[PDB]
């Protein structure tokens, strides 16, 4: 399955790299700003996963209620096939009613990006509707993955959604807002 | 499969965003004036494809023939999913009768590690003869997406091979210094 090679090789070549020393650099983080008298962000590591798999270029611009704070300090690698990569997470703002009201760690999980790509090219044989079906696939997957992995306990969270064509205009913020509050 | 989607997301989240600007980073790496005339380096990128899925943390090690030169200069990437991620790419000297031979950019496709691993974790539902024949798999459909694709024309070569069953006396300096040669 295209999705189970993707649950994987998000967790082998990304998560596992990642989640071992994020609560560390989230720590140091609060600790070490000012910048500013004024925080503090969530533990966790919020990954986004639209069913669309739509991903945006910028994410603060995408939604007026997600507005960009912040990097984290700098990591570096040195699993293997990762030498001197220098990877950065990004801190978000998130106004409720104008307000408040979370500032947590966040970021769209990049398979997305590839299973949009795969519907675009026909060279990938990857139609619109298996992209549907892989993106949910993709979920349950990295779900099940985490639940057991001994680097992925309570420091990520998992984001799944569809944004409806019918009526509503969806917000991020809300969805995010809804897992934050725990 | 599992093959068809790592291929894809190889393509999609490593080498259309690291090949663009390969060339010209070789280049100024090979400009430079503390690099010493000895040693021009290659201009396309050599991806190792072991289809035992073996992949070493270090590969210079993996033969004495083989020795880490150099690091090219860094790489900032702007694009989405990924902002301010650093990579670096490394350059290694090859040995034909003890003594230098030839001069490449030269890295183990990550793909494969992830290959392995699955094999090596129950919950992938992944065996070892799966994990084999979706290597080759893998290779087949990259070579597919490289050979007419915009952004891997002339700087990209891949090198896939297996250790035999009679000889550990297999040598990748000479099959590295093969393709290397033309
Ligand atoms: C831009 C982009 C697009 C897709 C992937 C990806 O599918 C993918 C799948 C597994 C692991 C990685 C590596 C990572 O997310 O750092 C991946 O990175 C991607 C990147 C960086
Ligand atoms: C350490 C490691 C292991 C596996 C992958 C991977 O499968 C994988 C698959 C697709 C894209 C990427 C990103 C990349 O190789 O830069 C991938 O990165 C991995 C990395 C960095």
């Amino acid at each position: 399955s295209v999705a189970h090679g993707l649950a994987w090789s998000y967790y082998i070549g990304y998560l596992r790299l990642i989640l071992p020393e994020l609560q560390a650099r989230i720590r140091t983080y609060n600790q070490h700003y000012n910048n500013l008298l004024r925080g503090a962000v969530s533990q966790r590591l919020y990954i986004l996963l639209p069913l669309d798999c739509g991903v945006p270029d910028n994410l603060s611009m995408a939604d007026p209620n997600i507005r960009f704070l912040d990097k984290l300090p700098q990591q570096t690698i040195d699993r293997a096939g990762i030498k001197d990569r220098v990877y950065s997470n990004s801190i978000y703002e998130l106004l409720e009613n104008g307000q408040r009201a979370g500032t947590c760690v966040l970021e769209y999980a990049t398979p997305l990006q590839t299973l949009f790509a795969m519907s675009q090219y026909s060279q990938a044989g990857f139609s619109r509707e298996d992209r549907l079906e892989q993106a949910k696939l993709f979920c349950r997957t990295l779900e099940d993955i985490l639940a057991d992995a001994p680097e992925s306990q309570n420091n990520c969270r998992l984001i799944a959604y569809q944004e409806p064509a019918d009526d509503s205009s969806f917000s991020l913020s809300q969805e995010v807002l809804r897992h934050l509050r725990q």
